[PDB]
């Protein structure tokens, strides 16, 4: 019938905010369950609006410039459908390298402002996604053998794909560089640590992760994660209190290597306040199911392992002791999560749509553009309507009335604020300086400026 397959993909945008800096390029390859590609590389550019600016800093990683960008690219709605396009064929587990933490949240934003479901597309027609980068650090944390793992300049383990490839003798440059040096990753672990990466892709499922946590017993499992930080492996040993209020999908963990006393001592208030900050550091951590976070038995990680990675085995055995004694701390950790920005962009979770709100909303995907003024059509959800101002003017702009353009000239206004373009010339000035030795660099700098003078 319908074959199993991976879709592995990145994407290189205009700045670090994947809801408020904008998409430059999309990358991807299909291939079988055997990790052998299937069909052509998928690579197209998005034309960015021009109530934007990119981010330096950005444009410097990437070597693309909004001009080259504006030039080459479809406009959003049209790059929105050709992803989703991809995204949707049944039996697809979508991957990437950091993209859980990244380009999900990109693919979710550009659904988002573009009148697609944001979070459809990874579960329905049996798909599934997963990521490659939590892949290697269960790797180098779990059964490193075999794999040669880099460090980087400040001496801890390093997860750069480019330093994992350089290190491994993988071949690693072309936009389709990063997309085939994760398709590398993924032939690594599974030759190198069978039976890891097939327990880490069948645990991508949060059925089976579910399984594997008790909250009456707190029963103890290994954790790896970037936010344990690569100094310990990003592994420690963890233990469910409580399943979060709000959020169906997050379970409240307690990490048993960390200081247990401010569970112990403080109130739900005081705990909270330290916890947003970021004297001891509250050991509390959400798991989120749905985001394939690396779960496993305690005893997966065996004495002589944390030794290795320098995590105190008794220590943590006896934390989650303590907390067994002390179940009051549960209602605590619940109390802490039971508990601003007007642009509609940044309000992706506000809250989900209602049936009737995404019903309407695929009428408005399925109308011709110049046919959406005249669209008898209504909306529950306060965002739907702001999003279709900016969707239109954005992607449509000679379907805007007079007094349309006016709204949309007062918006670019206040962006581009005089005291937002000095910084902008301020901060390209720093950096050509900075990188005047680097004739690559000030060229994609000057594009910059050139571009900010027409766009303004
Ligand atoms: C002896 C062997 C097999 C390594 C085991 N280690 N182990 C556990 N190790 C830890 C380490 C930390 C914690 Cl919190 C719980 C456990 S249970 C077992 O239940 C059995
Ligand atoms: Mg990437």
């Amino acid at each position: 019938k319908q074959q199993s397959t991976f879709l592995f993909h990145d994407y290189e945008t205009f700045g670090t905010h994947p809801a408020l800096d904008r998409p430059a390029q999309f990358a991807a390859i299909r291939t079988d369950s055997e990790f052998n590609v299937i069909g052509e590389p998928e690579v197209f550019y998005c034309k960015p609006a021009d109530d934007y600016l990119p981010q330096p800093g950005a444009v410097l990683i990437t070597g693309i410039t909004p001009q080259e960008a504006r030039a080459k690219g479809e406009n959003e709605a049209a790059f929105a459908a050709r992803i989703h396009s991809l995204f949707t064929v049944p039996k697809t587990c979508i991957l990437g390298y950091n993209n859980v933490r990244f380009d999900d949240e990109v693919t979710r934003n550009i659904f988002y402002r573009n009148f697609y479901d944001p979070y459809a597309w990874s579960w329905q027609h049996d798909n599934s996604r997963w990521d490659l980068l939590d892949v290697m650090r269960a790797c180098y944390a779990l059964r490193p053998e075999g794999i040669n793992w880099p460090e980087n300049d400040d001496g801890l383990p390093s997860f750069r794909l480019e330093h994992l490839t350089k290190a491994n003798g993988i071949e690693h440059s072309d936009a389709m560089a990063d997309v085939y040096a994760t398709i590398a990753m993924a032939k690594l672990v599974k030759t190198r640590q069978p039976r890891l990466f097939d327990y880490l892709f069948t645990h991508r499922n949060k059925h089976k992760l579910m399984a594997l946590i008790d909250v009456p017993q707190m029963k103890p499992l290994v954790h790896v994660s970037g936010m344990f930080g690569a100094w310990r492996g990003n592994t420690s040993w963890v233990a469910p209190l409580a399943w979060h209020p709000e959020n169906r999908n997050a379970v409240i963990m307690v990490d048993l290597a960390g200081d247990i006393s401010p569970l112990l001592e403080l109130d739900s208030d005081t705990l909270r306040e330290r916890l947003y900050t970021a004297n001891a550091a509250v050991p509390v951590k959400l798991v989120h199911i749905n985001k394939c976070p690396v779960l496993a038995q305690a005893n997966t990680l065996r004495p002589e392992d944390a030794d290795r990675l320098g995590i105190n085995r008794q220590h943590c055995l006896d934390n989650l002791k303590i907390l067994r004694e002390n179940p009051q701390v549960r209602e605590k950790v619940v109390a802490i999560f039971a508990e601003p920005s007007d642009n509609v962009d940044a309000q992706l979770y506000n809250g989900f749509f209602s049936d009737a709100d995404r019903a309407a909303m695929k009428i408005v995907l399925e109308t011709e553009p110049r046919n959406l003024p005249a669209l008898d059509i209504t909306f529950v959800d306060k965002r739907i309507e702001k999003l279709l101002f900016n969707y239109r003017a954005r992607n449509f702009p000679g379907t805007l009335d007079y007094a349309e353009q006016q709204r949309w000239l007062e918006h670019r206004r206040q962006v581009f604020t005089p005291e937002f373009l000095q910084g902008y010339a301020d901060e390209l000035q720093m950096l050509v300086q900075q990188y005047a030795d680097d004739k690559e660099k000030v060229a994609l700098l000057k594009a910059l400026w050139q571009y900010a003078d027409e766009i303004v």
